[PDB]
């Protein structure tokens, strides 16, 4: 159904974007270590 | 449907904004490295 | 409809607030760089 | 309606909290500048 | 209604947790200043 | 009801995860202080 | 039901992603400490 599919898109898109934030923060850690 | 379309808008808008956060954090990493 | 409109308000308000976070992080990068 | 009002409360409360995060990050930038 | 009440709980719990993030970031600002 | 229960699970899981972020940021503050 | 299951997926995916952010921030704390 369209509502369920839209909610699954929230899960997918928002989780993926938040994982991009996590990766950027790992890049901060790497810069500090360097 | 309007509810499904609104939920898709949450996915799109919130994910895009979170990506902006990731990019800004990458700028912090670059600032430290430099 | 009121439910769809409320969900659109979540998209708008939450995305805008997250963009403010991104901008503040840009300010951190600028501070580090001098 | 109660569901629409509850969703509006999500928009208001979560956006306001995220703005507090943005402001705290601005304070970090000003600390670094000092 | 149970759905409206659950949505209100999202607003309450998620906003409160995000405020804790803001407070922690203020601690980082204070640590830098010290 | 299953929808209300699922929404309550969003409140619980997401708030708890955000609290982990707050703690991690307190650890950054401690690292800077030390 | 499909809507309830989709909402549970939001809880799971978004919480997991936010935990990844917490772990990345811990890496920053460790980098500062080192
Ligand atoms: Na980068
Ligand atoms: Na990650």
């Amino acid at each position: 159904g369209e509502v369920a599919q839209a909610i699954k898109e929230v899960a997918k898109a928002v989780a993926a974007a938040i994982k991009e934030v996590a990766w950027a923060i790992k890049e901060v850690a790497q810069a500090i270590k360097g």
